[PDB]
């Protein structure tokens, strides 16, 4: 099965998922000098006041916080997007060391982690149909750098010991994702893909320019998760990021400058 190791990591995924070598794969390096300011882009509309978090889950590759997406409670609109995208979940990718962990890079810089808020286009009715479409998902990506703590992240960090191993979940109600956002909503955007199998090319990526600051202790706690299930040898969950992929025939657009 796929994963992040020597024998089943990103460089092997193409054998099961040939789209790994496709024309719109993610993540990518964001060359800030060659990204084009697009005056016709709109401000993002991030409408998260009615978000209903449900559950946090160790998938065996990362952890994710899941929301009620059975109605338009928390939605993403505007920016490069046509229509209404419903928040389904968020998750992170992170490293074994503070200078790696992000999927996107900025002028080749890697951050300690990257937060992904996954949304699906409500014109397709359910998320499983939306993944079959070139404009089915919108993922909002936010970089994490190590510095001062992020208070809005601490509820997430504190529950991780209850979901140490693959397949564990825990109630995670009443969490407000607005606490994970930086001050600015300046962004880059480009068409891309899931960054894990099945690597489907169904994502409009919106990557915020401003990272959030998390403490060394918050990220250390991410690295205490396990890829393995309970009752199996411990494999620390670190380095669950895909490296930058070829940009090919794509332009990254900037909402700013
Ligand atoms: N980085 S990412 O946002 O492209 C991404 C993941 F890294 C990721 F691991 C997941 S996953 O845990 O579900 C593993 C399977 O790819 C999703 N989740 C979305 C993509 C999965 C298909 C259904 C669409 C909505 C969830 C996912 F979108
Ligand atoms: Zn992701």
């Amino acid at each position: 099965h796929w994963g992040y190791g020597k024998h089943n990591g990103p460089e092997h995924w193409h054998k099961d998922f040939p789209i790994a070598k496709g024309e719109r794969q993610s993540p990518v390096d964001i060359d800030t000098h060659t990204a084009k300011y697009d005056p016709s882009l709109k401000p993002l509309s991030v409408s998260y006041d009615q978000a209903t978090s449900l559950r946090i889950l160790n998938t065996g590759y990362l952890f994710q916080v899941e929301f009620d997406d059975s109605q338009d409670k928390a939605v993403l609109k505007g920016g490069p997007l046509d229509g209404t995208y419903r928040l389904k979940q968020f998750h992170f990718h992170w490293g074994s060391l503070d200078g790696q962990g992000s999927e996107h890079t900025v002028d080749k810089k890697k951050y300690a982690a990257e937060l992904h808020l996954v949304h699906w286009n409500t014109k397709y009715g359910d998320y499983g149909k939306a993944v079959q479409q070139p404009d089915g998902l919108a993922v909002l990506g936010i970089f994490l750098k190590v510095g001062s703590a992020k208070p809005g992240l601490q509820k997430v960090v504190d529950v991780l010991d209850s979901i140490k191993t693959k397949g564990k979940s825990a109630d995670f109600t009443n969490f407000d994702p607005r606490g994970l956002l930086p001050e600015s909503l300046d962004y880059w955007t480009y068409p891309g893909s899931l960054t894990t199998p099945p690597l489907t090319e169904c994502v409009t990526w919106i990557v915020l320019k401003e990272p959030i600051s998390v403490s060394s202790e918050q990220v250390l706690k991410f690295r205490k998760l396990n890829f393995n299930g309970e009752g199996e040898p411990e494999e620390l969950m670190v380095d669950n990021w895909r490296p930058a992929q070829p940009l090919k025939n794509r332009q990254i657009k900037a909402s700013f400058k």
